[PDB]
């Protein structure tokens, strides 16, 4: 599976400068933003680990200007079980070569 | 693609306040409005980079008489995965010119 | 279009003797209320503007005794896109004489 | 028609000890709960004047030995636009006698 | 009606160590939990006033070692409106000897 | 019944990176996750007691590194009462053998 990507702010407007930030900096999908209330949202971007990692570091660099980023982390080979169980946009077996 | 504009305000009053604003200073469309809980809404307004830029200083401006404004920015030139991932009025493909 | 009275509360209770107090105050009509988590919420009523501004002045003296007023504010003449993209009871063109 | 008592509270707990303390000290009829996230929820009741407003002071005792009581608010007379727009459990029109 | 028994939480595992303590110490029920948002959450169970009051003891006290926890109460005799009107899991009617 | 993990963050990412180090460390099944508002999330887990033991207490670590844990707790023996009233992931009756 891609690696992930994920920043997390507590402002919409500071989450979306990180996607848009990250999807302009490297070869990753912004697959979606996940919302937990209480003004929390987080970008999930994919890609290889490489293009994640740089993603990530530029999302986070420019929503920090802008909002309060609440976390910001990289997993370059998520689980199986966390794709299935979990809403990062890479559901195990969606694939047209599977 | 349409800059987009942005007033974060944890208060519904001070975000309706933004967003009167923002149409009123200049050719944008008030597209919608975010929730992401915790009282915190989001006004998205759309147009022109210069009409964005002249609406969100004005918002702020209106915003911040009524309200505790949380975040602003303009983004000029949008990734296109960002609007197709996001809920910004401007879905890509959307649009009789095709 | 009609103008606009808002009074956002961080309690229930105090938004609804708000809401009781504007209409009792003015000829204006509470449209509903603005629901954005956190224990917001927003009574939102529309009539002249010069009912709104006497029922708003009634509606945060009475609220301020009984809860946490967040927001006061009165907008005479909201934009056309205010109303079409923000439910505040006037949606442009829901109208007879149209 | 009824007077409208209530009391908000930031945990359930509280307001059911409210509620369940009300409809107990006097003839009034719980007609249901307001949830406004973050916590806040408030048991509405109705009934006459005096009965309610016997009640809220009984649950306004009972819910501070339990909770965090946020607001106790009567009014005697409510408008009928607000139990028109507002969920209190006197909808205007709801009634066999017509 | 059985007694109730209530144990509130600003975090679901501490509320799921309070619900699974109750059930474990006493002969009653845990119906459901309620979600009021903001990370509150509400164990709830019923019985007889003892079982409910030994149980209730014992969620309290192995619920502070995990979570944070907002209130605990027990009503012995919770009023039949109580019931009907909000969600403890014994509408009044519900019953086949009824 | 399988043994309870649970790690609450109130943050998305650092419940995510809790959620892939326990189905890394040790033979356990992620069967979900938690949302009650607020920001707060819960990853669930089930599995034989040592699994989620090695799990929790590696998940911890790691969600640690990334954000604010806000509860981490074990049930070996969860009740089946706990099991059917909250989504654990096991329901009862829910299996092959019957």
């Amino acid at each position: 599976a891609d690696a992930l990507g994920m920043i997390e702010v507590r402002g919409f407007v500071g989450m979306v400068e990180a996607a848009d930030a990250m999807v302009k900096a490297a070869k990753v999908e912004l697959i979606g933003y996940e919302k937990t209330g209480g003004g929390y949202v987080t970008a999930v971007v994919r890609g290889d680990v490489a293009a994640v990692k740089a993603a990530t570091e530029a999302g986070q660099r420019a929503a920090e200007r802008v909002g309060e980023v609440v976390a910001v982390h990289v997993i370059p080979r998520p689980h199986v079980n966390v794709d299935a169980a979990l809403p990062l946009g890479r559901t195990p077996g969606m694939d047209k070569s599977a």
